[PDB]
C-alpha cells in the first residue's frame, strides 16, 4: 500500500503558486490547520444548531480532503495489500456523500486560505493583502448564512494573528 | 482565544535540532503524519484484538499531542472566551487519563520519527543512519509486543519511503 508513502508526500505539494510568500506552506501545513479548524467549527455548529455530529468521520474527511493533490497537486495503489478494515474506511472518506461534512470542510478550508493571507499580510507581505481582502468578503458572506462561521470569526478572526504572544 | 494563534504557530517549532536534515520539519508536519498514523494503528488494533475504540478522542488527542510544544519548543490563554463547548473539549484532551489513547499516539510518535529517518536516509543523509538504525531496533521490539505494531510494520515499513512512486 502506498497510503503512508502518501501522507508524507504530501509536504511535496505546495501551495499558492505564482504568489510570492513569505513562507511557503505545503498540504500536510494546510491539512492540519484545516483538521483543526473542521473540529472547531463542528463543535460551534453542534451548540448552535442544536445537534451532535460523528467527528471521526469529519476529522477523517478533513485530514485526506486534499489527498488526491499527490497527483494533481495544487487510488489504485492505495488498496493494494490494504486490510479490509482499512480499504473500508479509506473507500468512505474517498466516495464521501455527507454534504454537511464535505460542507464544514469547505468552509474550514475557506477559513485557513484566509488565515495564511492574514498572516503573510503580518509578515509585511503586501502581494497578499488584496487576496486577504478578496478572501475575507467572501467570508463575511458566508458569515451572514452560517451562523457558526459568524461565531468563529468573532472568537478568532478578529485579531488574527496575535499582536503580543501571551500564552 | 489564542487557540487559532497556536494553532499556526506550530509551523513555527522545529524538530531535530542539532541534526543535519534535508528537509526541516516542523510540529504542524510532524502531527499532521501522527494523527494519520494514529487512526491507521487503531484500525488494525480494534479489528487485531476484537475492540471499537473511539477514534474522536484519538484523533483529537493526537491532533494536539505536542501542542504544548509552542512554549517549551521541542494553557490559561486557550480558554480565554471560549464556549463551554471548546473548553470540555480541550480540557478533556488536555487532561486527558485514557491510557490506550496515550499509547496509541506515543506508538504513532515512534513510527513517524522513524518513518522521518528512514526519508533523510533515502535521501542520502549519512547523521540519519544511525538515528534510522536505534528508531529501527526499538521499533522492532516493540512489535514482539503489540501484534498492530508488526502488521503496520509489514504492511508500509518494509518498503518506505517507495522505490517507484506509482500512485
Ligand atoms: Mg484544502
Ligand atoms: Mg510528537
Amino acid at each position: 500500500s502506498s497510503l503512508l508513502d502518501i501522507i508524507y508526500q504530501l509536504r511535496q505539494v505546495p501551495r499558492w503558486d505564482g504568489s510570492f510568500q513569505f513562507e511557503k506552506e505545503d498540504v500536510s501545513q494546510h491539512s492540519f490547520s484545516v483538521i483543526a479548524i473542521s473540529h472547531i467549527l463542528c463543535e460551534l455548529k453542534e451548540t448552535l444548531e442544536g445537534k451532535k455530529i460523528n467527528k471521526e468521520k469529519l476529522l477523517l474527511y478533513a485530514l485526506y480532503h486534499d489527498v488526491t493533490e499527490v497527483v494533481s497537486t495544487h487510488k489504485n495503489s492505495l488498496f493494494d495489500n490494504l486490510p479490509i478494515t482499512l480499504s473500508d474506511t479509506l473507500s468512505t472518506i474517498l466516495n464521501n456523500n455527507d454534504l454537511e461534512i464535505q460542507e464544514i470542510v469547505e468552509h474550514a478550508d475557506h477559513v485557513d486560505a484566509y488565515c495564511k493571507s492574514c498572516i503573510e499580510v503580518h509578515r509585511g507581505n503586501k502581494d497578499f493583502i488584496s487576496i486577504q481582502r478578496s478572501l475575507g468578503d467572501k467570508l463575511d458572506n458566508l458569515t451572514k448564512e452560517y451562523p457558526y462561521l459568524k461565531e468563529f470569526q468573532n472568537l478568532f478572526l478578529k485579531d488574527f494573528p496575535l499582536e503580543n504572544k501571551n500564552y
